[PDB]
């Protein structure tokens, strides 16, 4: 049941049905899509009317996401730079594509781990990214600061 989410302007956090809400994606001038699933389809692929990209990632104790960090804030980061909004979804938004924003916020806003995580939560409290992800921001944390 939980709502869309705005993360920052061009970038709005949310789950499979929000990725199938075409009016409002066009509304948000959303022009790119991640989809943070394997098995998902990239709804609407046949109008054209969006970039997508699949980060193809399960939710699992053992699923690597650290490895699609970079290309998923190029993404973001290319909807940025024109102008555009990017969605980005997963099944629920509460454990995969939710990790991909906290990082990203990590990276291109310079929150701790802590602050970006607190500042999806309390736009969105339904996120609870697994352990195996915390674990990975930890780590992805101590490389930002590290340079």
């Amino acid at each position: 049941m939980a709502e869309l989410t705005p993360i920052l302007p061009f970038l709005f956090l949310g789950n499979e049905q929000d990725a199938q809400d075409l009016d409002t994606m066009q509304r948000l001038n959303i022009g790119y899509v991640i989809n943070v699933t394997t098995h998902l389809p990239l709804y609407h692929y046949e109008k054209g009317l969006f970039n997508y990209k699949r980060l193809p990632a399960t939710d699992s104790n053992k699923q690597n996401l650290r490895q699609y960090f970079e290309e998923a804030f190029e993404f973001i980061e290319e909807a940025h730079q024109c102008g555009k909004g990017l969605l980005i979804h997963c099944q629920a938004g509460v454990s995969r594509s939710a990790t991909i924003v906290i990082a990203y916020l990590m990276k291109h806003t310079r929150m701790t781990m802590t602050d970006a995580y607190k500042f999806v939560k309390g736009k969105r409290p339904i996120i609870s990214p697994n352990l195996n992800f915390m674990g990975q921001l930890l780590e992805f944390e101590e490389d930002l600061n590290n340079g």
